[PDB]
């Protein structure tokens, strides 16, 4: 089916440019950068290297080129992916990008000088297909901290080395009442769900017991640049010691946890609050955040590597928590008016996953009132506006609604 | 080239005529029945050519007018193409759940209180149309909780949602009202009384009534609903609860004005006093998961809008203080109600009806929760299940008060 | 040697006779009024001896002796110093310069929620005294009749526990105050009202009396009880008041049905029935001074001080007061408890009823209310009241800074 | 006119021409007050002087001449309880009924507590004259634990005045588990949060150790130099297992209600510290006593506390003393007291008396059984209610009168 191929791309000429199949293949949205063509474009290098002709390739050195990655070209090219005309959905994300940009509001996170010096202008949205396919605006290459964005992340870790059973044994399943906001912990001395300050403690003492923070760090670390596809994550130092010296609450926390026996046992406490303030310093970009949640989209693989990542428990249950814990008290209209999971953070992040379809994230550093970000908030509601994104928006009888898929 | 032509050839399976027997057979295997709405003028025709075997210029003039919906029927392009193999596991978690023999019947009215422990039907309608029923899905019983997503979803129809969402508030909560004086949702009571004062406003109750169970005949595709006015003398004797919260609404100035809040009152023990079927009632489920469209007879019923908001609430808030563990679990939006009643919707799939009378502290069906934990352990419907990847999980949408 | 000899005598002051002028103004300077029906035998003769006299307007130890006879002891008290509060005008005095400094304090709201208590003057402000030995004063306005409200709630509980015990009525009403955080709320854990001062508990504690018979007679005997209370002093009936209340009750009829679905109220209620006997009992009208008497048979362990009778059993008067401490004065009552420390009811009229135990009752009335409730100027007077007399639960007998001390000489 | 030595020795000497010292000695404790008194030092030196044998109208004149108000005070009968003879016999009776009263459990999340014997039962009492009695197990040492949160409280508005102290506490009864109330402040100083914050307000910007000081000056004063003293056992239990009051103090640091240059952890120190105060009942019944008294110490005559100080401490007491019971117990009791989880109960009885009871089970709510049962009898007999009636009480005895 190389042949096939051929033939398609080619338009009956008897040789195909090289940068005509670039072309052709970056129009699907792949970038030559995947790590599922490596084969391919080393090939294409290489045959540069050696060849007769410029840039021309014959039906027989295409054959060379392609023919261990193949498959995933044919469904590139035949339009198969999930969403097959990807730059007129690109052009939509261009223009909400835009109409969210000028949103001007807010106020950026002071709690911490790392968070502060922050500009407020800076707003990048990038976008990571199930199958890979990929998309950024604004300023989506600048590193910055997950914060709690790593709470669904790192759920998501416990439960797939623990399962449900163990994991939930120590934190809830439920939103807290709009008036339990301030409680610690439930009737059954359980902290509510694990997307909660006091939740995300506990599950941060379940994960990998019985190594050393530099250990238990470092699983967590590979565990991302997995979901990432092994683009960019860091670790913000600076931000650690901010928070580590001005976590008063999270103290208290952490104090009233140990009191009411909510931890495995040998737990070391304090030892538990330092990790916590780790992961919450861990540093993505929009581009490398946007394939962890792509990864959530896709039944726990990674869908730039086709490596699985999570189990299917694990990513089923964290999309669940999201949905209905992950924009702290603006929870409930989120999921009433955008209907997806999402989870915020106080650098002004949004992971947003759209199941079956894509991963988002959305980053401006200033936050409403609530604590999320302006422009994402904005943004999110666009989208949900403009596509049948929403979780229960009909696939076959939608309004005046697109369908992309269709043709701290 | 011709459609009819087309079908003609691959139920005939090379053979000279078609007996009505084998098209009819052929037909129900598929999931849809004989008196589905949709196929009137092929039966209609079928009776007049009867009054037993086919050819081709005969069938042709049975299915012509019908042969889009059949030609798809018979081309597997249904939404759970093999039909029977499904019906098959369904009468397996109904067989499973009917041992689950725990529960109490309600018994705060007698007419509750009346019904055996030992009903228990389970109806499936699929988005397009196809039909399965187990145990007592004939049974006529009263809908009460489970009517709180229709009366909601003909209030945002009619109305809109923002001004339906000024008088009632959006997210799962004792407290009669929120912090803005709203009842917190729909799917409470409280939440349930203003909605019911949203509806029809400016006729009285006769009219009302008449309005809203119009709406519901088109959501059950004409199938069966009716009204126990013994229930509603009961409802009103007992409801004090109802009348706490009905003064309480009145004394915050919930309602809209120019309404009579006692006769609100009325209305909404009529209201939970409307009888359903299993059968029926998995009909108005399959509107709901179709974008507000009744898969029996294709009428639109519902806009886009009124479905959506109504799916967000079932699933937040739809089995009393249990909907955080269904959520989390099942992962469906469902409403249950006090006569053992659970109206389940799978999205773009299908609409279910679950009834049996002993409930569980909670207030949901003993059986109807087993049933519903069952079906997404067998079945990839769970919300944030994936579609490509899932476990050892089925997906039917393939090929094997 | 006689009582009634030893009175002439200090009267007298070494003058063979007593001109009746002069001994009815040494009698009104003890603070007791010469219409007090303990003095009823006294007065009665002084006026039939007018009368008859040879001698008329003056007084021979014989006659004084035919005169004062039969209320010799009460007369006694009075002369020698032995009430409550010894020197009543210079105490007298001090309650009219507080008065005052309230008067001009001039903010708040009449309340308006009914006609009846819209249309009352916010100008209007007075304030009545009685002691616990009947010793009486007033300024402002305070012959002007207005509803009870509220402070009918510590007196029906009262009667309820007069008749019934503590334990009867405990059982449907708790003994503690609510808290901010179920400031909301009808019920406690238990299904019962937080508290009888609680509109809950007051629904509940009115189902408690005199069951088994119809409203008018349970009304009427309510009414003879709030008569003795007040020693036969003004109380009276606004259906003006009642009319309104029920027409605009969707609060307590909300509650009614409330307690009616938890099975709060005694074997056989008729709820609705109990709904028009609690807005029947709001609607009782007082005036300042009738008030005063009924908070001073309270401060006087449940005996009239102006008649004698005994009206309440001390079980009853000792835990509507302990309530009244704690539950008094709506959100306010923790504030009102440690500054001022002094058992009270306030009402949506502006009426602050308030007890100092074993020492005397007051009614303190002014329709403006801030935003608790509570009259502007009823609150300003309590807290000067508290400064300046040692008048708190916890001030101390012994021991107390530049405080005064009366006791002493010197909806 | 005879002089007041003369008068009084008359009286005591019932016609006789000389008076034995241990008739005198004899006569004076039966008015409830003791020989040790600190009022009469001066009298007992002089009859250390002089016995090193009857006593004569000279001689008896030059022991009592310095003390001779008091004196005449107690003998004469104008004491707030006149025959405290008969008030002591129902005293132990009451005493003896609790006794029976068998349940609860002595508390054991520390050591110290847990080694406590469930039998041991102490009331001791202290008129605001200095009147005293005891039975029972009342020079045991034990833990003021909760007990300490109206003295440290009372120290602090004494010190700083009502409205420095109640910028950063409140003033009323909240059923609630919340740290803070809608205002950022805990709710009242009888709470652990809110003693956290009052432990914060006294004697700032010296070390602990001067604080610590301080303070036990200050309670040596309350209970006019009788028992005090500080177990450290506790204190280092207290500090290694108190993870709720650690939660409490780093929610107050993120709060900010303290004041400026507060040292949070250093603060929870201090609070441990008071907390593992120890008192026996008697020296406990003093310190209720000059609470009882208006601040002054009934056995010194030394001005202790302000009377804003006491007031402000019996009303928080009133509403706030008895845990979950404080409700109950304010209606049903109806005396200012406080409880502490080593059993102690501190009774004031305002114009009356001090009491401390101590037995270590404790019920279901953390207060003691026998103290609890021990206060309702007390209330029941006797008419320290406070709102009972003082002319009007239907059989009840007036003993005002003459018959963590
Ligand atoms: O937040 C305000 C008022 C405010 C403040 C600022 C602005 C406005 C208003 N006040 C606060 N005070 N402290 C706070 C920290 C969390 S409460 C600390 C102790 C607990 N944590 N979780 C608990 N769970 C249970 O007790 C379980 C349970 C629930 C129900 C039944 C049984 C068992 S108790 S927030
Ligand atoms: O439910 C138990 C305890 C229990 C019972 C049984 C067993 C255990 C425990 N007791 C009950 N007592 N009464 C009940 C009826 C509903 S409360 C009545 C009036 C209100 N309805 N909604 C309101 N909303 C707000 O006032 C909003 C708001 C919230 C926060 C701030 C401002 C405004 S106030 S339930």
């Amino acid at each position: 089916l190389e042949d096939l191929l051929f033939y398609t791309i080619a338009e009956g000429q008897e040789k195909i440019p090289v940068h005509k199949f670039i072309t052709a293949l970056k129009s699907t949205g792949l970038r030559t950068s995947d790590p599922r063509l490596k084969e391919c474009m080393d090939m294409l290098r290489l045959t540069l290297q050696t060849t007769s002709d410029g840039v021309m390739l014959d039906k027989d050195l295409f054959k060379k080129c392609v023919q261990s990655n193949i498959v995933l070209l044919t469904q590139a090219f035949r339009r198969k992916f999930v969403i097959p005309d990807f730059m007129s959905f690109t052009s939509h994300i261009d223009e909400l990008y835009e109409s969210a940009k000028k949103q001007s509001g807010g106020k950026v996170a002071d709690y911490i000088p790392q968070l502060a010096k922050f500009s407020p202008d800076l707003w990048g949205v990038s976008v990571c297909t199930v199958d890979g396919q990929r998309h950024s605006t604004g300023d989506t290459k600048v590193p910055f901290c997950l914060q709690s964005c790593v709470k669904p992340l790192k759920y998501a870790i416990a439960v797939n080395d623990l399962g449900t059973e163990y994991v939930h044994r120590y934190v809830g399943k439920e939103p807290s009442g709009l008036r339990f906001n301030k409680l610690f912990l439930n009737e059954d001395d359980k902290p509510h769900n694990p997307m909660v300050n006091a939740g995300a403690i506990v599950v941060t003492s379940l994960i990998k017991q019985g190594v050393n923070n530099a250990e238990k760090f470092d699983y967590v670390m590979q565990f991302l640049n997995k979901m990432a596809g092994n683009e960019y994550v860091g670790f913000s130092n600076a931000t650690f010691q901010s928070e580590r010296e001005s976590g008063d609450r999270n103290f208290a926390i952490g104090y009233y946890l140990k009191e009411k026996k909510c931890f495995p046992e040998g737990t070391d406490m304090v030892g538990i609050l330092d990790f916590y303030f780790q992961l919450c310093s861990i540093e993505v970009t929009c581009e490398s955040a946007s394939v962890m949640a792509a990864t959530l989209a896709n039944g726990g693989f990674c869908p730039i590597t086709g490596e699985r990542v999570l189990s299917p428990e694990a990513v089923r249950n964290t999309l669940s928590l999201m949905h209905s814990c992950g924009m702290y008290d603006f929870s409930g209209q989120f999921a009433f008016h955008v209907g997806l999971p999402a989870k915020s953070g106080v650098a002004g992040g949004i992971l947003l996953v759209v199941p079956n379809v894509m991963g988002m994230m959305c980053w401006s550093p200033p936050l409403d009132k609530m604590g999320n970000s302006v422009k994402g908030i904005h943004f999110c509601h666009d989208l949900v506006s403009l596509c049948n994104f929403h979780n229960y928006d009909n696939l076959r009888h939608f309004a005046k609604k697109l369908d992309p898929r269709r043709e701290e």
